[PDB]
C-alpha cells in the first residue's frame, strides 16, 4: 500500500466541499455519472481507431448499486479506466487548473453544483461520502484500488479482488446522515432529474 499527498489545491478543494454549508448534495450523482459517461466516450472514441481496445469488453454501460448493509453506493462503468499514473499523477495534474478556476468562480458567486463545469466533479463525492474507494482497470495497466477519506492523503495498491475487465467502480462509503441515496425511489428521482439523456444504459440495481 502506497500513501500519497494530494496537491495542496486539491486538498483545499476537498476541505471546501466537506466544510461548506450546502444543502443541494444530490448533484454528486450527476457528476459521477457524467464522469462515467466521459470515460465511456474515451474508450468508444479510441476503439474506432483501434477496435482491439474493446477486447477487454464490448459493453459500454453504467450500473448504480446500492447496498444498505455496507452503507455504500457504487457507480460502476466500463469506460477507459485509469492507469496507475492516471490515479496518482495525471488526473490530479489536469485538475489543478479546473480546481483553481472553480475556487475563483465560487469567490465570484458560483455555487458548488457548478463543479462539473470545471472538470473536477469527482470531488463532489465528498458531499455524501466519508470515504471513497475507486477500483479501476485500464487496458495498459493492472487492476488498482485507490482510496481516500480526504484529510490530505490517498492510497493506491494493486487490487486482488474480483477482476473487472476494464473500467472504473466508485464505491461511496456514505456518511451516516446521507443514506437517502441508498433508496431506490431517491436514486430514480435524481437520475431522471439530472442524467436523463446520458448516451449509455444506466441500470439501477435494487436490494
Ligand atoms: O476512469 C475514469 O476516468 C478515466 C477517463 C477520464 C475521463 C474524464 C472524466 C473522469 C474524471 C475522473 N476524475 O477523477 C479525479 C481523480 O483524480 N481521482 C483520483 C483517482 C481515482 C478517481 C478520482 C476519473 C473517473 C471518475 C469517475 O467518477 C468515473 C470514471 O470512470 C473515471
Amino acid at each position: 500500500v502506497e500513501t500519497f499527498a494530494f496537491q495542496a489545491e486539491i486538498a483545499q478543494l476537498m476541505s471546501l466541499i466537506i466544510n461548506t454549508f450546502y444543502s443541494n448534495k444530490e448533484i454528486f450523482l450527476r457528476e459521477l455519472i457524467s464522469n462515467s459517461s466521459d470515460a465511456l466516450d474515451k474508450i468508444r472514441y479510441e476503439s474506432l481507431t483501434d477496435p482491439s481496445k474493446l477486447d477487454s469488453g464490448k459493453e459500454l454501460h453504467i450500473n448504480l448499486i446500492p447496498n444498505k448493509q455496507d452503507r455504500t453506493l457504487t457507480i460502476v462503468d466500463t469506460g477507459i479506466g485509469m492507469t496507475k499514473a492516471d490515479l496518482i499523477n495525471n488526473l490530479g495534474t489536469i485538475a489543478k487548473s479546473g480546481t483553481k478556476a472553480f475556487m475563483e468562480a465560487l469567490q465570484a458567486g458560483a455555487d458548488i453544483s457548478m463543479i462539473g463545469q470545471f472538470g473536477v466533479g469527482f470531488y463532489s463525492a465528498y458531499l455524501v461520502a466519508e470515504k471513497v474507494t475507486v477500483i479501476t482497470k485500464h487496458n495498459d495497466d493492472e487492476q488498482y484500488a485507490w482510496e481516500s477519506s480526504a484529510g490530505g492523503s490517498f492510497t493506491v495498491r494493486t487490487d486482488t479482488g474480483e477482476p473487472m475487465g476494464r473500467g472504473t467502480k466508485v464505491i461511496l462509503h456514505l456518511k451516516e446522515d446521507q443514506t437517502e441515496y441508498l433508496e431506490e425511489r431517491r436514486i430514480k428521482e435524481i437520475v431522471k432529474k439530472h442524467s436523463q439523456f446520458i448516451g449509455y444504459p444506466i441500470t439501477l440495481f435494487v436490494e
